[PDB]
RNA sequence: AUGGAGAGUUUGAUCCUGGCUCAGGAUGAACGCUGGCGGCGUGCCUAAUACAUGCAAGUCGAGCGAAC
């Protein structure tokens, strides 16, 4: 019903008081399983109640991502923190592989005609977060005809 | 619109302007070389570098004086 990816569960090796404190940050992408983002991390000592506690806690940082006719709308970026990501557009009837950065943000978008891009670096802290940054700025077929305000043919 | 766009760099993590140390192809090329065979092309790119040369291109009377 909602495909949620737990990326991993961060841990913690706190050297406070007590020996040795242990702290899983499960990190999960609260995803509609539609075309949204989604991104929220826990703090529980159990990481099935941690990673829940985000979905609940955060499922309101999701974007609406609309389809053309199988292709990308527009191929935007993403310049929030360091890690960066890109909209490739694909042929409807395609698919994806591995070799990169995070892969729940464009396999939530039910397409397979999206390439997820995201160099930055390898922080899963402030990449997840320039995907968003692009995924809000995405340029739509009507989004842009409003912006002239005249015909949707008027506007490519 | 066949539709660009990595980082670091600054506290103990940081965002944010800014500049390049640095994820590539190109390299009229040479290069230390382990450079099987070759179609095709460029070749004092460093050099209007100095000067012994082989060396510019020979002929003709329908119009005139060889021995022929």
């Amino acid at each position: 019903e909602f495909e949620e990816r737990v990326v991993t569960i961060n841990r913690v090796a706190k050297v406070v008081k007590g020996g040795r404190r242990f702290r899983f940050t499960a990190l999960v992408v609260v995803g509609d399983k539609n075309g949204r983002v989604g991104f929220g991390t826990g703090k529980a000592q159990e990481v099935p109640e941690a990673i829940k506690k985000a979905v609940e806690a955060a499922k309101k940082d999701l974007v609406v991502v609309p389809r053309v006719e199988g292709t990308t709308p527009h191929t935007i970026t993403g310049r929030y923190g360091s890690g960066s990501v890109f909209m490739k557009p694909a042929a409807p009837g395609t698919g994806v592989i591995a070799g990169g950065p995070v892969r729940a943000v464009l396999e939530l978008a039910g397409i397979t005609d999206i390439l997820s891009k995201s160099l930055g670096s390898n922080t899963p802290i402030n990449m997840v977060r320039a995907t968003i940054d692009g995924l809000q700025n995405l340029k739509n077929a009507e989004d842009v005809a409003k912006l002239r305000g005249k015909t949707v043919e008027e506007l490519y």
